[PDB]
């Protein structure tokens, strides 16, 4: 005795011995008709015949068991029912035939008959279902989603981009059709609808999306046909329904749908679009079938240091009294030797804001096949507020972004502190796509990303599924301080850096060990006091600093080896030494770790170590730690632009790279 309940409606044909009734059907669903209705003069029973290409069925008021009649007199009480099936679309309103006659015994034959036409419809909403081509064809009713190499519900992508010179905006703020192009970033529907024209006169079609979705989606449709101006919006966010204009000659509509948002805590990615076919002449008024397909929002993936590059990112700045046009030029030797685009943001837009690694992140998006990069816009709004927005922005480049309360953002929103990693499987369930990482404060307190919106976003995606590390032991407080990923032939394969205070003493005293022992800090050039390898070593501040920075990359290690599926020789330890301000961990020589990667060659901050016979020994015990993997170290200087405001080449670039060959819907988050 449940109190209440949403119930399907029951349209149950009546019939009568005096008039022919007449009913509408949609192809391969039952037609329930009551036989009950009008029964003649004491009957004891019924034979029933149609044609041609209807089926009649019996169906007991339990679920199951349709038993198709056949010609055999059928006892007119049994659990009560009838159904009729229409195989194909009328020609002809009222072309299907079924009658019914009434038997007794109580002889000769029929004591009457009851007559019912049928005109036979095809209604279906169809959306792309095998993953390829074009729009398909299920019915075979299956599930909206299944996450698999096995088969689903169709994808859309949440179209952010401008195909449009126009406008300042992605094409998704736009309630009408702006560029032709813009079609090409939409998801196909095909509307089935077939019958006769006189039929459609009465009932009509009309197709729906729910008001939880409305503001997720936009449908467009063409009447008049093919051209720019013909496109109108059939559906969006304060249109809630469509009544279809259908012309007697078109019997199959084509539509194009477009995803508005991107999955989120309000938002789990499922889109639901309707096409329903109503009677008006009825108050209330009763739909009489209905068909719903569904949509995924593709999701937005994110591309660890692994992965080709394409494009590198890095502003011109200038000025303390200077300037980076070397280190630019540096960064172009090391850009065209990778073959990859260098992008140069001169000093206009940059606002001489150096770091373009904390504003943005890049990522893609991609369907069956329209696949295009998007930039994930940061809360960080500081000098390069509009760079994403206006510079970026454009034809096949998406922008999504998430605004922020108050007062962020704090510096662990910036996307230097957001980072992924390399395809890895762990304990018998695999992440194709990789894990996102994110610094935070170490758990039971403090500063989060102070965007639990960004957060909310990046879990939200399903996809690699972020893993929390601790950040804030360091004054900047970002993952790339202390973390990387380079790619290798073996094993996985790639290799994890870690910045590792404890191999970098080691490696000064084992250099103690050898004659070599007041080679100095700071010695390739100065105007800063040099400093020794021994007085390192004698003196603990430092080393206090440095025993629980090293404490803390531990901690890290721990928590990456357990949730990437790692293994000591996936691990990397580069010699990096810190020191303590207000608390906080500042890098005590720039700092390694933090480094542009773009396939075999490695852009690295150039550390200025004790000298022993021509060399710096922290880089070549970087070369020996690298090379063997094929990993060519080349040492830039970023001091003075970058390291002086506690930032690495890596900080002060940003890499956009070739997206994944695995297919995101063919993994199981
Ligand atoms: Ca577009
Ligand atoms: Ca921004
Ligand atoms: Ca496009
Ligand atoms: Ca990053």
């Amino acid at each position: 005795h449940i109190e209440g309940r949403h119930m399907a409606p029951k349209r149950v044909v009546q019939l009568s011995l005096k008039m022919p009734t007449h009913a509408v059907c949609v192809v391969g669903v039952e037609a329930h008709v009551d036989i009950h209705s009008d029964v003649p003069k004491g009957a004891n029973s019924f034979r029933v015949s149609g044609s041609s290409g209807v089926e009649v069925f019996m169906v007991y008021n339990r679920t199951r068991v349709k038993e198709p009649i056949g010609k055999a007199r059928w006892p007119l009480d049994t659990d009560a029912d009838m159904v009729v099936s229409v195989g194909t679309a009328s020609k002809e309103l009222k072309d299907f035939k079924v009658r019914v006659s009434y038997f007794g015994e109580q002889e000769d034959q029929a004591l009457g008959r009851s007559v019912l036409y049928l005109t036979g419809v095809d209604i279906s909403l169809e959306v792309d279902t095998g993953r390829t081509g074009k729009v398909k064809r299920s019915q075979g009713d299956k599930k909206t989603w299944r996450w698999g190499p096995e088969g689903y519900g169709a994808i859309l992508l949440v179209n952010c981009d401008r195909d449009n010179h126009r406008s300042a905006e992605p094409d998704l703020t736009h309630s009408w059709l702006m560029s032709l192009a813009d079609l090409q970033d939409m998801s196909p529907m095909l509307l089935s609808c077939n019958g006769p024209d006189k039929l459609f006169d009465s009932h009509k079609l009309v197709l729906n999306v729910p008001f939880s979705d409305s503001k997720r989606v936009r449908v467009f449709c063409a009447r008049g046909g093919n051209s720019l101006s013909d496109y109108k919006q059939v559906l969006g966010p304060q249109c809630l329904s469509y009544e279809v204009e259908r012309q007697p000659g078109e019997q199959e509509i084509k539509f194009y749908v477009e995803g508005l948002t991107f999955p989120d805590a309000d938002f789990l990615g499922l889109v639901s679009l309707s096409v329903s076919l109503v009677d008006p002449g009825t108050l209330p008024e009763v739909t009489l079938f209905t068909d719903t397909v569904g949509f995924r929002m593709a999701p937005w993936i994110m591309t660890p240091n692994t992965q080709p590059p394409e494009e590198l990112y890095v502003c011109r700045v200038m000025d303390t009294h200077g300037s980076n046009e070397k280190f630019l030029e540096d960064m172009s030797y090391l850009t065209l030797k990778a073959n990859c685009k260098l992008t140069i943001c001169p000093q206009v837009e940059n606002r001489n804001d150096r770091w373009i690694q904390d504003e943005m992140e890049f990522g893609y998006i991609e369907a069956p096949h329209k696949s295009f990069p998007v930039v994930f816009d940061s809360p960080r709004n500081r000098g390069l507020k509009d760079f994403p927005y206006k510079r970026i922005l454009g034809p096949d480049f998406g922008y999504v972004t998430r605004e922020i309360p108050l007062p962020g953002p704090s510096s662990l929103d910036s996307f230097g502190n957001l980072d992924v990693s390399p395809p890895v499987t762990v304990g018998g369930t695999e992440y194709p796509l990789g894990r996102i990482l994110i610094g935070s404060s170490f758990p039971k307190s403090g500063g989060r990303q102070m965007a639990r919106a960004v957060r909310n976003f990046l879990k939200a995606q399903q996809v690699q599924a972020p893993v929390e590390l601790y950040s804030d032991w360091l004054s900047v407080g970002h993952v790339d301080e202390f973390l990387t990923f380079v790619p290798t032939s073996d094993q996985k394969g790639f290799r994890l850096l870690l910045a590792s205070p404890s191999a970098c003493l080691k490696l000064f005293q084992e250099k103690k060990e050898e004659g070599y022992g007041e080679a100095a800090q700071f010695d390739g050039l100065k105007h800063q006091a040099k400093r020794s390898i021994n007085e390192m070593l004698a003196d603990r501040h430092l080393q206090r600093d440095n025993l629980h920075a090293q404490k803390c990359i531990d901690w890290n290690r721990n928590v990456l080896k357990r949730e990437l599926g790692l293994a000591e020789s996936d691990i990397v330890d580069i010699p990096q030494l810190f020191f303590l301000k207000n608390f906080y961990a500042e890098a005590f020589f720039p700092d390694m770790v933090n480094m542009v990667v773009l396939g075999k060659y490695l852009g690295i901050p150039k550390p200025y170590g004790p000298i022993i016979n021509g060399r710096c020994c922290l880089e070549e015990k970087v070369q020996s730690l690298l090379e063997p993997l094929g990993l060519h170290c080349i040492f830039i200087d970023d001091y003075l632009s970058y390291h002086e405001l506690q930032g690495e080449i890596h900080c002060g670039t940003n890499v956009r790279r070739k997206p994944f060959p695995f297919k995101w819907w063919n993994m199981v988050p």
